[PDB]
């Protein structure tokens, strides 16, 4: 089976042309399940 789950983040590379606002604090948050908890930080972009 082909997972798709992680397959978006290949689809949306097309899409990535538009990264004008992901240029700097769009989808830069490093969102890890930190004891139990879905915690973000910002990457050093």
């Amino acid at each position: 089976r082909v997972q798709g789950r992680w397959k978006v983040r290949a689809s949306f590379f097309k899409e990535a042309a538009a990264k004008e606002a992901a240029a700097k604090g769009f989808a830069w948050n490093v969102c890890v399940y930190r004891n139990g908890v879905r915690v973000c930080h910002r990457r050093a972009n």
